[PDB]
């Protein structure tokens, strides 16, 4: 079948198994895809969403090692627009109502977040070795 | 050129950019390779080396997402033997003197560890936002 261009975006701070599973899901939405991943800017993530420990360049450099990632847009726009999809020839956005327009266009494909597999979850596990009393 | 089988092993706890760079280096030791990665057992790592937060299965599942990894042996032997190299048809071991035999055989290829890019380094960076006073 013909190639389908998928776009996913996010912060990808402290990249962990949950990110990797969500990227794998986006990559496998169709038989033959190109997965483009957008990595949000330091300034916009911190201003609009919350704290980020790794820089844009760090988050992007780690992402390049993930086998599902075919292209990276770094930094990506904070808000996806139809003009953006046209510019990068994106067929679908893989996403976990400001997104109504994507759904009306047939370009919204749901992906899932995995709970309990994050990097901070691992640190909590480390800390549990130290009893309160 | 003909395909070269490379073996690298380690713990791969809290997989981070330094692991990924070392795996990339092993994968690119030759033009055409198969990179086999051995993931050490929970019991042997803890007994012989030190603490590990993720299980064998967790460490292995994260590794499968790394684009340089062609095959995983999970768990791998704690000590590499010549019989192991023969069994898996391994041409070179990518490694960062119990290893003298590998060097005498021409099967030792050095790789480098990157400093300051680990997962715990990221947590230290988080903690620095909280001043002592």
């Amino acid at each position: 079948s013909k190639n389908v261009v998928i776009y996913a975006d996010g912060v990808y701070d402290m990249l962990h198994l949950g990110h990797m599973k969500q990227l794998e899901q986006a990559k496998k939405l169709f038989e033959n895809t190109t997965l483009i991943v957008g990595v949000t800017s330091d300034n916009e993530t911190k201003l609009f969403k919350g704290q980020v420990v790794q820089t844009l360049e760090e988050r992007t450099e780690t992402l390049k090692h993930i086998r599902w990632v075919d292209e990276i847009i770094s930094p990506c726009p904070w808000v996806v627009t139809p003009e953006f999809l046209e510019k990068y020839k994106i067929d679908y956005v893989a996403h976990d109502d400001i997104y109504a327009w994507l759904k009306r266009a047939g370009k919204f494909k749901a992906t899932q977040r995995t709970e309990g597999v994050s990097t901070t979850d691992l640190i909590v596990r480390i800390l549990k070795n130290y009893e309160d009393y």
